[PDB]
């Protein structure tokens, strides 16, 4: 008997692409009904949610989505996506690793947690979404939305996102990165490169604009986060022709900004900085996500604790890579920490995991639980 | 009229062949028939697509006029008072797509060209036409090619005088004595592509060509001349990016533009853009390309001939400009040609609508034909 192993291949087989949960979440309340979790659906649109609780008081709450990214051309893979396979240890299929061995290993850490502390003195609860991975508009920020709106207690979350480098636990996140886009438009008058007099080419006049953007140090990071980093991902000007000088200039840059900014501070240092060039523009900015962080805390002990009784070692406490919807959950003014499987092979063809650390997960997830619920 | 007016029926005749560029649709036929029966020794030169020909009568001192038979798309036929290759007269002006840019031209040259012959029968010098059925479009297999044969043989061509619409409100206001050159370069600045979560990873090229460009655009490149304004330097296309923001590109792509004058060569262009280049630190390919070199023609006898010829028949001298509309004329001064271009006003060239006043064409084969017996009588 492999419970673990079990329901990560009953995770897989469901095709739940974003926001479709393929009856994924039909199976977790079932399991979780079982041992007497009370669960409130919370569906918007076409995206599946859940919040499930048993207990009451010091809330921990687990964080996952049974949504996966799309397999590619399904024909190049060596085991097809949703067919679950066992080779040399390691289970294939999509969502091995992001995140339904996840999923799996903490409905097994509650099951076998609630068989040794039916009266446990804390409360266990989960929120499930089935579209974390896409536009993300009607998941689990709407769950937070209306669980603040009721004044819900959640003091600890433990999203189980993949963390891990190399094994299990070797890496957790404890915070993650702010995303702010700016989509912005120089204004200039079109025309031909035989009259330029009767033109004013806005790639021209933002080149100074674009110089000193480029040159900015946003802020210094802190203890847990690298420097605010800006990155120009597209730049667009012309017909292709090269006789017109172009009456538009597009760029969208990107900021992937620490605790020490706001999106409001970014914001107002860029309108300032194109007032100051004296730009004609439009902009829309697009924030995709506000940085959270859980420096110290209950939470981060339970987990660092949990991770260091199997492995000896204290995993990381990193900040890398994207972000998870602990960046919606974070403003409950919960403790936020991420703990999962090794994470090489997410969003990927032959996506994998190692069937002994989702195992080793589930005992792990059982020690945060123990330490912070019972 | 057509007995009496011998320049609007050659140009309504032109004008009914859809002569889109490089279809000559018979228009060359046309003239050659014309230039044969004044004793004009024609010399087709076809290429591919394109018809040309090389046609002269005299010998020595060469004067040439230059043209083309191809005409623009009309466009949208519903928008056209008149079809487009049917020319009409309303109001003292000729409709027609070509009635300025330039079958009334032609028509003109070639009129006066058998009033010429009629009254300097034994002229002293040689008289010439270079004809083309591709100026509009692509152009490879038009003047140019004429041109390479021409010098290639050490042909004699001393004069040139292009019948492309060179005037703004009355024929003659306005001639073309010059045109800039075009330099265009395709430039990609190299980096390497990855992912914001990861830009150290990552060479962003936008970032390291921002200091490049900003210092590109604040060159000046000369002050041009008497007769040109400034070198020009424009930015036409820039890109880069997969569209997605989670993306650092690796390539970016710039095109600049450079219309240069007499006063600055290409290669002092591209050395300083190199220069500049080398400066920066940047990862390069660069692709250069000119479309043409500028050409001036200042003084000289054709200037005086044609300044003379406007003012006898308008009593105001001409200005002498270089910028707007499009020649033939930069192959042409590769012979060491003066070149210069009189003909109608350009106001509705590549327009619906296209037309040119009447008696302004009869105007204009009066100014050539006095351009011709200035020259070559
Ligand atoms: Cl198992
Ligand atoms: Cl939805
Ligand atoms: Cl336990
Ligand atoms: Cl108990
Ligand atoms: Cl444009
Ligand atoms: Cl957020
Ligand atoms: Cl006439
Ligand atoms: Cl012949
Ligand atoms: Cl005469
Ligand atoms: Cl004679
Ligand atoms: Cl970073
Ligand atoms: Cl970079
Ligand atoms: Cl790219
Ligand atoms: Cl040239
Ligand atoms: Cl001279
Ligand atoms: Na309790
Ligand atoms: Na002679
Ligand atoms: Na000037
Ligand atoms: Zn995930
Ligand atoms: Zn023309």
């Amino acid at each position: 008997s492999c419970p673990v192993i079990e329901l990560t291949q009953q995770l897989i087989r469901r095709p739940s692409l974003s926001p479709d949960d393929a009856g994924c979440q039909a199976l977790l309340i079932e399991r979780l009904q079982a041992i007497g979790f009370t669960v409130e659906r919370m569906d918007f649109a076409d995206t599946q949610n859940f919040w499930a609780w048993r207990g009451q008081g010091e809330t921990l709450a687990f964080a996952g989505h049974t949504d996966v990214v799309p397999p590619g051309d399904a024909d190049r893979w060596i085991n097809p996506p949703f067919e679950p396979t066992i080779r040399d240890g390691m289970l294939f299929g999509r969502g091995a690793a992001d995140m339904k061995g996840s999923l799996a290993a903490m409905v097994v850490a509650a099951e076998r947690f609630v068989a040794q502390h039916p009266n446990h003195t804390g409360r266990l609860a989960f929120l499930i979404t089935s579209d974390e991975e896409a536009s993300a508009h009607n998941g689990t920020v709407k769950v937070v939305e209306a669980l603040m709106a009721r004044n819900e207690r959640l003091d600890y979350c433990l999203v189980g996102e993949p963390s891990s480098i190399e094994v299990v636990g070797d890496v957790v996140k404890n915070g993650r990165r702010g995303s702010l886009t700016c989509n912005l438009t120089i204004h200039g008058v079109q025309g031909h490169v035989a009259y330029p007099h009767l033109a004013d080419n806005p790639v021209h006049r933002a080149a100074p604009f674009l110089n000193e953007l480029v040159a900015i140090e946003w802020d210094q990071g802190n203890e847990f986060f690298p420097a605010t980093s800006m990155q120009i991902a597209n730049i667009q000007a012309g017909t292709g022709s090269n006789n017109v000088i172009p009456g538009e200039l597009f760029v969208q840059f990107n900021f992937r900004f620490s605790t020490e900014l706001t999106d409001e501070m970014i914001k107002a240092q860029v309108l300032a900085l194109l007032e100051k060039h004296q730009l004609r523009y439009t902009v829309d900015w697009w924030l995709s996500g506000q940085p959270f962080l859980t420096a110290r805390g209950k939470l981060v002990d339970a987990v660092v604790n949990a991770v260091e009784h199997y492995n000896e070692i204290k995993p990381q406490l990193l900040t890398t890579g994207g972000t998870s919807d602990g960046r919606f959950i974070a403003r409950m003014g919960a403790q936020v920490v991420e703990l999962g499987p090794v994470n090489a092979t997410i969003h990927k063809i032959n996506e994998c995991v190692n069937a002994a650390d989702l195992q080793l997960l589930a005992r792990m997830y059982q020690r945060i639980m123990e330490q912070l619920v019972a």
